[PDB]
């Protein structure tokens, strides 16, 4: 709504225009030559200005919403990156606060001083301004936000003019001021400038990192404002005009002040000499007055010897000092401002565990920054704050220039910039510039702020999968996921490299969260599991019906740490909703081939039409070739049995259970029955292809099954199916035949007869399990084929009771016939 | 075939006793103080068994097949780093190669001006000897291949012997060695040497990098090799007690040594001080032989000044000659067979397409050639303390980098990556490898900072940049669990806003006749949304499943032939309409699921069998019951003409954004977006003003708005004559006709036109041919003309009438699509 005049340019330059301009600047081009100052602001220049052409390429997305730089860069980036750079700024900010407020306390300590006034030290002093200034501008941040943007254009007014009061100064010599080395674009002085006189231990790069944060706050100025109209078209500009700006005005007063002013001189009203010219070295050749002793001496005033050449060299000197505070306070506000912001929108967001609380909305944001710039405060030394506001800003800026070469090299889902001027090649060269400058300026710090980028990045990106946490950018995630699943699609397994996709159906998905919780022990990271759940009734009210179960029953599994897929169907029978499941769901690879079914735990009472549609479900299954399992119920073992290996899946199962934490104290011991006089071959053989796949201690073989088993479980079959036994021998044919017509579902006696081998060999093998595998925490089995038309369900079901009858938890499991 | 001792233990030791040994140690323990000197064997100590106890992790897992250390790294780790830490070993062992060969040719020409011979120069003379000698080990080392295995123990044997004649000569003092500074284990040198005294600008960290490459070479022992049985179980304990042997000795070594030599000596027997006692304050009050005169001057001989010390204490200097000899070569050797090997490897995986000459065989025809000229380059650096850090520095940048490999692998158990190995702790290993970054940055941090800027150069490459890397390993395992968590973190939160992204379901009903029609569909699905396509299978069930697999296995590859991100979804079923609903209804993994169908337009209406029209016009209610959009698309233009859209109502914006999506496409930017809204004359401006507010608010541009409201007038009779004829054939001619035969052929054909229909239905014929005739005037030139689906209540319709009404919205025109979105917004 602002607009870009109003919203970026004036944010940008009141943010950019800092302590530096009015302090250091002239310390800086009295330290170094104008040539290699110049050069200095042309680096900070090039690392400001490839840092706002990746900030243009970000903000010119479709995401334009909430109003803050972390936003932009969480949004349109991964969640990590916009984590990891959100804490730095912040932390920048933080620091930034602290120098600003230092940098006026040390303005204010010498205006009182060069009066009568003074505290107990200089030190001290700056300390207490200092503290007092930072409680002042926290209580206007919370409250007076009503008026920044009446006075914002105030200050800058106010700043412009200070600038015009000292250059429109500088043309006008004045006697009284040349003692203190104030003549005037003399072309000897410029001379004498132009080559660097490092003095103290300062070098190259000390002098750069001295002088970095004059160039700082390009984003700090408007990204963070994000209400303005056209979002894509105000930043890119404002940014890049106002970072012009800011650099030829510094370009210019470097030269001005160095072509302007001596390195070293006295306020001594006395010395001038015109007797002789001996040697004449020094630039003041025209004078030299004794500057002798100076520079072989302390003395007070000078380029260098003080800070204040411009307040000096100005034509009114209260309204440089108003330039001074203005340009201070407006950075330091703003910076204490866009800190807090961010740290409470990174609690929002809930990164980070530890940092999970906002205070109600956000107490614990200004907290930490009153303490920072409170804590760095009591470093009364600019020079020495200087350099670590440097390296964390370098540190952000590196960041953001790595993060936009990375999303663009990586062709991610939502990263299409839309802006001209955006060679991802540059941001790599910013940010390797920006690294290597940081190393440059103190090894060991850059080390260890890197070692921290590094360990939060690890730890976002993979400590941290389960939730999202907040992230308001479900989209990105949508994103990611279709290009994730387009990528399984596209890769096409040559070898099917089977793995368990189970189709858990079971009709309420609450009544039995067992069989749940067991396919949830063996599908951890190994493949897909859908549940199922087919609804009866008129449409219109099922509409709503699924939409509200689907979530109930998606977030109720979540929350069971449950990778469970809702799938609700709506059909005319079980059957169909089988079906619908069973041939349509699935995308691409995620296409389940497993179907888990709950057992019957009480056919015996309900009608058994269902019973024959519940047990048609696995010819159904069958015919699509589905590996089928039913499921009936560490601190002891398991047992797996089996008569046939068809995939191996029975077998494969156990390992994968046995893997778990859970069942890890579990073992699994093999229970089959083999030929007699074979039983060692057969022993050995599959003790080396079980060796061949998984650890196995004993291998019990009872190759007796052939053999009738005892006459109470034979019995108590028959006192189990005689109700719907045909009586076709007792009752007369064609008699019998109005019932088999009608009632076709009969357990068809001629297949008893035809099957008691079957009945007899299946009852003795429940027997040996009731035997053998009664302690163990779960068993085994292959479960039994029952073919189609030559069987009928309540034959094939009343083996499956028979083979399951009174046992612990028991599975039938039979799989595809494809290895 | 080897074993614990002869696979591992002789191997890495005699890799790990190299150069130093007998060379450096003795300054090393010079320039530090006993407990600096000790300090020091102990901080590398500590970081080599870090690195041993991660590589046996790494050993002890199933892939055992191939035998070799960059293999193992690469088949038990990523590829990514499997090819960063190949290729950094790599380079570390061509400079190890240089090192050793560069100590030989010091230890050698140190003999030769013993006597009269000497070269051009010290340096000059270093030079030519590395020279020739690693030309030699070159030849040696493909001609020598087959017998080395032998002197394998002949020089482990002949080390072990110099360490012995070296301790045993310490425990006799002779009288004719004590001017060189050579005592007999006196406690006053005991005191004197357990402090500091860094004589030249050297400092801590400076004999700690050169003293470095003494703890390096456990992993070239044994990993490479390889071809040993049972390595699992080999490799740990053979390089865990190799280290502990070795340590062991470096530290008897370094306190021997410096508790039997002072700092600086003088050979000459003159100026005994037990005659004149001044102040008898040096550590060599017992003799001082005049070493007080060597503090203003240096001497050459002592502890500090002679690099030799271990050759003078020793018994028969010969034997300690051979010793240095024998390990420095070994040394040598090791790494330079270790290194080609790992190039050829390298390149034959092809992790870095630039290496293509070096995959040319059997053996590599231009490795070998390029490590001897890595190796003959920088043995040209006669100095030792030079080289050295340069060394230490690869080694170090490898030890972080396997380290951390087996950190970030245990942090993200997406792989197999089972250890089986206890004391595997994966926060000792991150421990390892930060020690070893700081350690590495704190000598030459510019050197560090380019070897790290290099290997995330590298790293980034291989993983990021490159689509695919399995010809070795082909796991295929984390794609699958990636794409599982991104499918749950879609489905699980609960948002309250519809994100209603346009996800369609195309029912082609053709094997693969009709591709345009998927490449329209794509065009506006192509990152915002999700695209199905359909394909129903007519016959018996028992060869379904193999012909539909081959069918989507050659689809699957047309498509990504044609650049296509589309999934296939086959299905059986009697008939379209039972395929289509089970496509539907059960279709779509958690969010992911259809919420629009997409329909091809039957061309042959007329021709084909009515059946199929009134199945196609049930697909469309069936569509319609289940609330999902609905898009009919009949038919290749791209740039040449604008674009233009003709929508009478909104349904959840649908209208508007397909043709958004479809101009955002960079092959449909040349096109411009167009409205055409046919409403009431009077409120044009009105219409117009609201629809221009509706663009701006979903970020459309028109280049102009018309509306016209000469839809309610009557078409011309022409049109209505032709729809007669076209409705004609399926004209019930319930009033033409008897009411009894025309009710039984109701009963027999009851999908006929009904004229009652027709009657009541006037209107919408009306309306309808009049809107074709206004579209067909208008938005002829534009090639894509987009507007909404007719649509009526079933039963209350005809199947042939609803056809009829689509085809003549459709008749003679250009692309055309009638979209009905879900009526939700
Ligand atoms: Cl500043
Ligand atoms: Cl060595
Ligand atoms: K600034
Ligand atoms: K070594």
């Amino acid at each position: 709504k602002f607009g870009w005049i109003k919203g970026v340019l004036v944010r940008c330059m009141l943010n950019i225009w800092g302590v530096m301009l009015f302090i250091r600047l002239s310390w800086i081009v009295g330290q170094a030559g104008i040539g290699l100052s110049v050069l200095v602001i042309m680096m900070a220049t090039v690392v400001t200005t490839i840092t706002g052409l990746s900030t243009s390429a970000i903000a010119t997305n479709g995401f334009v919403r909430g109003g803050g730089a972390y936003y932009l860069i969480s949004r349109s980036l991964g969640p990590e990156f916009g984590g990891a750079i959100g804490l730095i700024f912040a932390f920048a900010n933080a620091v930034a606060v602290a120098m600003y407020v230092v940098g006026f306390a040390e303005t204010v300590v010498e205006l009182l001083k060069e009066h009568s006034i003074l505290m107990i030290d200089e030190i001290n002093d700056i300390r207490i301004i200092g503290a007092i200034t930072v409680v002042i501008l926290l209580g206007i941040s919370v409250a007076g936000m009503e008026w920044e943007a009446k006075a914002q254009i105030v200050l800058l007014v106010i700043l412009l003019l200070a600038i015009g009061d000292f250059v429109i100064g500088t043309f006008i010599p004045l006697e009284s001021k040349k003692p203190k080395g104030f003549f005037g674009y003399k072309s000897e002085i410029f001379n004498e400038n132009f080559g660097p006189d490092f003095r103290e231990e300062e070098t190259f790069f000390s002098v750069f990192a001295i002088f970095f944060p004059a160039a700082t706050g390009i984003l700090a100025g408007a990204n963070i404002s994000g209400d303005l109209a056209d979002p894509q078209s105000a930043i890119p500009k404002g940014t890049l005009l106002a970072i012009l700006i800011t650099t030829l005005v510094y370009v210019g007063i470097a030269v001005s002040v160095g072509s302007c002013v001596v390195r070293d001189a006295t306020g001594n009203v006395n010395d001038t000499i015109v007797t002789e010219l001996t040697n004449c070295t020094s630039a003041a050749c025209k004078l030299n007055f004794d500057f002798s002793s100076c520079e072989s001496s302390p003395c007070s005033y000078g380029l260098m010897n003080n800070f204040q050449v411009m307040s000096m060299v100005s034509g009114f000197t209260p309204l440089i000092s108003a330039g001074i505070f203005s340009a201070t306070l407006s950075s330091a506000l703003a910076s204490l401002v866009s800190a807090p912001k961010i740290f409470q929108a990174l609690c929002k967001d809930n990164i980070y565990p530890a940092f999970q609380m906002f205070a109600k909305g956000p107490l614990r944001g200004y907290i930490l920054t009153f303490l920072i710039a409170l804590g760095f405060i009591l470093i009364a030394e600019l020079n020495v704050i200087a350099p670590i506001i440097s390296n964390f800003f370098l540190a952000s800026y590196a960041l953001i220039n790595f993060s936009v070469f990375h999303a663009s090299l990586a062709k991610s889902p939502g990263w299409r910039p839309a802006f001209k001027y955006y060679n991802m090649w540059i941001s790599l060269l910013g940010a390797i510039l920006c690294c290597i400058v940081m190393f440059v300026i103190n090894w060991w710090a850059a080390l260890l702020t890197y070692v921290i980028v590094l360990g939060l990045y690890i730890y976002v990106t993979y400590k941290k999968p389960d939730v999202n946490w907040g992230s308001s950018t479900q989209a990105l995630t949508y994103l990611n996921a279709l290009q994730h699943s387009i990528r399984l699609s596209g890769v096409e397994d040559h070898v099917k490299n089977f793995r368990p996709q189970c189709l858990v159906m079971t009709g309420a998905p609450n009544s039995r969260p067992a069989l749940l919780h067991l396919v949830h022990d063996f599908t951890k990271n190994v493949g897909l599991m859908i549940c199922g759940h087919v609804h009866m009734g008129p449409r219109r009210q099922a509409m709503k019906e699924m939409s509200i179960d689907q979530a109930k029953y998606q977030r109720w599994l979540i929350k069971n740490k449950m990778k469970a897929f809702y799938a609700p169907v709506h059909a005319d029978d079980l059957r169909e909703g089988a079906q619908y499941l069973m041939q349509a769901a699935g995308l691409g690879r995620m296409k389940p081939n497993t179907l888990v079914l709950g057992f019957k735990k009480d056919w015996l009472q309900a009608d058994m039409r269902d019973v024959d549609m519940y047990i048609n479900l696995f010819h159904d299954a069958f015919d699509i070739q589905y590996g089928v399992v039913v499921i009936r119920l560490g601190k002891n073992t398991i047992d797996v049995w089996w008569l046939f290996d068809d995939g191996g899946l029975t077998l494969l199962i156990p390992y994968l259970l046995t893997t778990k934490k859970k069942w890890k104290d579990c073992k699994i011991r093999v229970f089959i029955g083999g030929k007699i006089n074979r039983i060692d071959h057969d022993r050995r053989a599959m003790a080396t292809l079980l060796s061949k796949f998984i650890d196995f201690s004993d291998i019990m073989v009872l190759g007796d099954i052939n053999t009738k088993p005892k006459k109470e479980n034979i019995i108590a079959f028959e006192e189990i199916i005689e109700p719907y036994r045909l009586h076709e021998d007792d009752k007369e044919q064609d008699i019998a035949d109005k019932m088999k017509e009608d009632e076709p579902w009969r357990i068809t006696d001629n297949e008893l007869e035809l099957y008691k081998t079957k009945t007899y060999r299946q009852i003795r093998l429940n027997e040996l399990l009731k035997e053998h595998s009664s302690t163990a925490n779960i068993i085994v089995m292959s479960l039994p084929v029952a073919r189609k038309g030559a069987v009928s369900s309540a034959l094939y079901m009343a083996w499956l009771e028979a083979l399951s009858k009174d046992l612990p938890p028991i599975l039938l499991v039979r799989g595809n016939h494809q290895s």
